[PDB]
């Protein structure tokens, strides 16, 4: 099911915006973003198929999440060849839903490389272009990534199916019930609370968005997010300071 995001606030959208704007407007105050008109001509958006990916990297070992990430109890994962991934959780009628999650594929597998490019904005961090980890993000509808923060900011980029997500600043943290301060991780399911046992969920206020492919979404440093994939999706994450 797709959710209603106009009932929601919407992350704004901004088609190649300055440098100067971004920093002033979004990476300064940590607001979150959707860049337009940047990665839609990456030659990733029209060569990634499912075919190609399965043609190139078939034979590679990739590991595959499976399980709840909600605690480190509830989930594991398996390494497999991304035929066996493909296979087991796409292609055949998949039980159990399986995740190449969080997978530095692109420094396994340089070619894929050619396909990408580092967003320009990058250059306004700290940080040197070759500490940027690039993480790639493939899997199944159905697929979720519970409510958590990370320590660096974020260029989210779809390059196939779409994918549902929330964000909440972290000012909201209270709200959110983390269950370790010390990448800290909610205990609440954003679409489906327990609001007797999360009373204050119910009115933290958030932005979601359904991201599609050629988008980028800006997510700052220590942002609350939540994803869901609506279809088969890939993504490529680009950790930045
Ligand atoms: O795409 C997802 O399922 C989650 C991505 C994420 O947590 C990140 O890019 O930092
Ligand atoms: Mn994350």
């Amino acid at each position: 099911l797709i959710p209603d995001v106009k009932l929601e606030k919407t992350v704004p959208r901004l088609h190649r915006p300055s440098l100067q704007h971004f920093r002033e407007q979004f990476l300064v105050p940590g607001r979150p973003v959707i860049l337009k008109g940047v990665a839609d001509h990456w030659p990733c958006m029209q060569k990634w198929s499912l075919e190609y990916i399965q043609e190139i990297a078939g034979c590679r070992t990739v590991p595959v999440e499976v399980g709840s990430r909600y605690t480190d109890e509830e989930w594991s994962q398996t390494l497999m060849t991304v035929n066996e991934f493909i296979s087991k959780y796409i292609v055949n009628e998949p039980r159990d839903v399986g995740y190449l999650a969080q997978h530095q594929l692109f420094d396994q597998i340089p070619e894929l490389k050619q396909d990408i490019s580092i967003p320009d904005y990058c250059s306004l961090g700290d940080g040197e272009e070759e500490e940027i980890t690039i993480n790639a993000w493939f899997g199944p509808q159905g697929t979720i990534s519970p409510l958590h923060q990370d320590p660096q900011q974020n260029f989210l980029v779809q390059v196939m199916g779409r994918k549902y997500i929330r964000l909440y600043s972290p000012q909201e943290s209270g709200a959110l019930y983390p269950h370790d301060t010390h990448h800290n991780t909610s205990q609440v399911d954003v679409e489906n609370p327990d609001l007797e046992k999360f009373p204050k969920f119910a009115k933290a206020p958030f932005l979601s968005c359904i991201l599609s492919p050629g988008e980028i979404l800006f997510i700052p440093v220590k942002y609350w997010h939540y994803v869901r994939a609506l279809d088969l999706s890939f993504s490529v994450s680009f950790w930045w300071s």
